[PDB]
């Protein structure tokens, strides 16, 4: 069995290997990459996403989100307070202001220490989930707006034709902006490209050990767990590496830098934070190996998780017994 310790693997495809996206995902899995829940892919030196980022300041962040924490430094939830619209140029200036800018630090490890010590005492503002793309239309390799769709994968594997679409999303971050512990909708894959700016640190639990994280989360967030049998789908809970280690939860960590891709694998729980002003693009995708995870994915039916239009068909076809309850939670 490849990668039995479930380490995060880093890949350096050649320009030739970068042509066929599906084939390369399958290659990484042949080497055991999925066992970690997360892999890094460094593009060949010949590749670029677009020519320059000199022209992005006019993108609008219609609903910036202030991420307000509650709890203790290592075990907390966050809620999102909506703020007035601003441009990417305005948001960049805000990220670089004395109130929000990255503190002086020695290295990524010192900054990680500072994040976990101090995160709860600040409320950083995140531009999340903005439909759009920064890949040039002429970029043919690993262009996240030109991937094969999840609807087409489901049709190819299962024969059924369904409604829905699958487009990318932009994320604008600042110091301490946080992504809570989660798997993807329907335990899909994700791919994330860091277009520009400061790094993103990731934490991940191997898929084979995801239920260990769920059981700890129920213990640590006991009111939330009574409210909903899949409350991690709410995407509000944070648990630090120190607390994970105290409780024996297997996990790994890695820092993504500008120009790098990360792939999350089905049922790979992940969380993390941004080091400073940055911009990422991400989208969900599927392969044949996903279908069994989609059929078994948990679902939130309490009303909180609320998701895209396109998840309806996935539930309806893969999880018909759960469909009526889940759709009530949508309505
Ligand atoms: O970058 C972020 O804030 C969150 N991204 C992801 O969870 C992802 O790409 O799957
Ligand atoms: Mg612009
Ligand atoms: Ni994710
Ligand atoms: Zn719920």
């Amino acid at each position: 069995a490849q990668n039995p310790n479930c380490n995060i693997m880093i890949f350096h495809p050649t320009k030739e290997e970068f042509n066929d996206f599906d084939k390369y995902i399958a290659y990484m899995e042949s080497q055991g990459a999925h066992r970690a829940g997360l892999a890094k892919i460094i593009p060949p030196k010949e590749w670029k996403a677009r020519e320059t980022y000199d022209n992005i300041s006019e993108i609008l962040i219609a609903t910036p989100l202030q991420q307000v924490a509650s709890g203790r430094a290592g075990v907390f939830t966050q809620y999102h307070k909506k703020k007035k619209a601003m441009t990417v140029g305005e948001y960049r200036h805000l990220a670089n202001s004395k109130k929000y800018q990255t503190p002086p630090h020695q290295n990524f490890e010192d900054l990680e220490r500072k994040y976990w010590k101090n995160r709860i005492y600040n409320s950083p503002i995140y531009g999340a989930d903005i439909s759009g793309s920064l890949f040039d239309e002429n970029t043919k390799q690993w262009n996240l707006g030109h991937l094969g769709t999840i609807q087409d994968l489901l049709e190819k594997e299962c024969g059924v034709v369904i409604e829905g679409v699958n487009t990318p999303y932009l994320y604008f971050g600042m110091w301490k902006t946080t992504f809570a512990w989660h798997t993807e909708d329907m335990d899909l894959y994700s791919i994330n490209y860091l277009h520009l700016g400061e790094p993103k640190t990731w934490y991940v639990v191997p898929p084979e050990h995801g239920q260990r994280l769920e059981r700890l989360a129920r213990e640590l967030f006991p009111g939330s767990s009574r409210g909903c049998g899949a409350f991690l789908r709410h995407k509000v809970a944070l648990i630090s590496p120190t607390v994970l280690k105290e409780n024996g939860i297997p996990f790994n960590r890695i820092t993504q830098e500008a120009g790098e891709f990360m792939v999350t694998f089905p049922y790979g729980y992940h969380a993390g934070f941004n080091h400073g002003f940055n911009c990422a693009e991400a989208i969900n995708f599927a392969t044949p190996r996903w279908i069994d995870y989609g059929k078994m994915a948990s679902q939130c039916s309490c009303g909180e998780a609320r998701v895209t239009f396109s998840m309806d068909a996935f539930v309806r076809i893969l999880q018909p017994e759960r469909y009526d309850l889940w759709k009530r939670g949508q309505d």
